[PDB]
């Protein structure tokens, strides 16, 4: 398995795979993400930092914006306390296991220079195109602010100051890094990662909607909310417990069952395992019992490397 | 003639009087308006320096913004042109007979202090406010920019951070000022000026629609455009020459005619001149020949300071 092809495992989309080929040939190469930060860290940011290791073991030097400035302009409070809640989020980070530089945002995104890039930009952006491109990313406001449409020229703006050759983010992402690749002079090659679907199988996992598992979830609170989730037996498309088997289980797995239900049932991929549950083999209750333990014993280490410090 | 009288004669509004009666009491007073620099100086501009030089002569310090990076939100070109093209309307506004600060936007406005603040009232200003503020204003385009959003929260910042006492602009700024008395702590005392009538009728007058008559233009120029403006006999609403009449002439005011029409006619107020029209006493065409030889008379000296300097 090349190098491109560990980038590209698990990823909806890259843009576009000749570009990444030649980044790939460099031997300094960046990529960056950024996240508004977020008072609980859940599997979707988990899904974003496992990406950025795969980089950084294919010799690229990350950086994780801590994307103070634009949580700000997405009505998450005041900038202090979105920061503080920022220095949280690169201590989970560091216990997922990733070495990287943490920059914030207003460290470099109120200079003179990028500011007046920023107003550069508003006149080549179309009011249109800058709210459609924050429809799965802006606070839900039925009075949208002038803030919302400056926060995806911040976005676009950051690839260009800093010189990324590489942007990842989630699918959510897209249109913003469509327009920063017809704007900007130099066009940055974009990652993105699926979305997750949320745990009651409604929308997409956030941590403003309740609805994922925080990777420093206690083992009986992972335990109860794979139990509640939604699952309907032989349906992949929108399965949560599904999703978190393709993308953070270890395979060959080994789903425990009573002798009475077939007892124990060793999967070798997750291809075999989407077989197995579309044919109505594998019942949900089972795939979520092994689903639920699997998980806890992935996220012990981060769920105790953040206890030790208590 | 009190002061306050003094400065609100020929305003359209001031927001509110009251307000204005306390600023009239301090010794220390200042007060400001910002122009988009413009190609040509247009008596719509000299009516507006005309009201600063009233609030001059009534103790204000006066402050001349040169609006370089709005007029560049407001795609008039490249900042650098933008500016060139303010330092001839300072030299023209001097040869108006203004003593005053000429500063430009750009001095200030990208300041890290000023950007933040543009943000936070980002924050509070909705996306339908911002463009409804922005419609006598805004450059035609039929693909709206962010940047005209941004341009007025620019304006709204510049009132807070200079810490103006007094705002002066044509009616057109008037939603832009109602929303800085609502955004900001210290409300601003705003004095805003009728805009003139276009010389055709057909709307307002303006350096981008060839509709004017400039502070420099030749008397033979004058004559000309004022021969084909819009003058129907006996009505007033609408017509630029008597706007013109009403608020650039000094009165009493003799208005020659041949014997067989009239002979001369002296009229001691513009208000005795609006009721001649009206009447349909006072033809359209000696209305025009006397209102195109005092206006001459009365630019002539701006004129020829700018004629001295070729
Ligand atoms: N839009 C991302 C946050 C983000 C990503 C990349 C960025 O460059 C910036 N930024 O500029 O502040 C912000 C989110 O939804 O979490
Ligand atoms: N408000 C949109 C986009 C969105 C989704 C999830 C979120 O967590 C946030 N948010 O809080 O910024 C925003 C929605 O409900 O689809
Ligand atoms: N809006 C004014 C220009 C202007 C007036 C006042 C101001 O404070 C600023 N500004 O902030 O740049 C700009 C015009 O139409 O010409
Ligand atoms: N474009 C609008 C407002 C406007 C009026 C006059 C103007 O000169 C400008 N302009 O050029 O910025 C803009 C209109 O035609 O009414
Ligand atoms: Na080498
Ligand atoms: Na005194």
């Amino acid at each position: 398995m090349d190098e491109f092809e560990m980038i590209k495992r698990n990823t909806s989309e890259i843009i576009s795979e000749e570009e990444l080929r030649e980044v790939l040939k460099k031997d300094e190469k960046s990529a960056h993400i950024g996240f508004e930060p977020s008072g609980k860290i859940h599997l979707g940011h988990y899904l974003q930092i496992k990406k950025m290791i795969d980089l950084q073991n294919a010799g690229f030097d990350i950086i994780i914006l801590l994307a103070d400035l634009c949580a700000y302009l997405n009505q998450k409070g005041e900038l202090d306390e979105i920061r503080k809640i920022g220095d949280y989020n690169k201590k989970v980070f560091e216990a997922m296991g990733l070495k990287a530089k943490y920059v914030y945002g207003s460290e470099f995104q109120l200079d003179k220079d990028y500011t007046l890039n920023v107003y550069r930009l508003a006149l080549k952006t179309t009011l249109k195109r800058a709210r459609r491109s924050m429809e799965l990313i802006a606070r839900e406001d039925e009075n949208p602010k002038v803030a919302e449409v400056i926060y995806p020229i911040m976005q676009v703006n950051c690839a260009h100051y800093r010189g990324v050759d590489v942007a990842v983010g989630g699918m959510e992402q897209r249109k913003i890094h469509m327009l920063a690749r017809e704007l900007l002079p130099k066009k940055v090659v974009c990652i993105h990662n699926p979305v997750l679907t949320g745990l009651d199988g409604e929308g997409k996992m956030s941590s403003s909607k309740g609805n994922f598992i925080a990777v420093d979830d206690s083992p009986e609170e992972i335990r109860a909310k794979i139990k509640k989730a939604y699952c309907p037996a032989g349906v992949v498309e929108g399965n949560p417990i599904m999703e978190i088997a393709k993308y953070f289980l270890e395979y060959p797995l080994t789903i425990k069952r009573p002798e009475k239900f077939g007892g124990d049932l060793t999967v070798n991929s997750y291809e075999e395992l989407e077989s197995l549950f579309k044919n109505k083999e594998l019942h949900p209750m089972d795939l979520k019992n092994a689903v639920a333990e699997e998980l806890i014993k992935i996220l012990e280490p981060i769920r105790k490397r953040l206890l030790e410090h208590h």
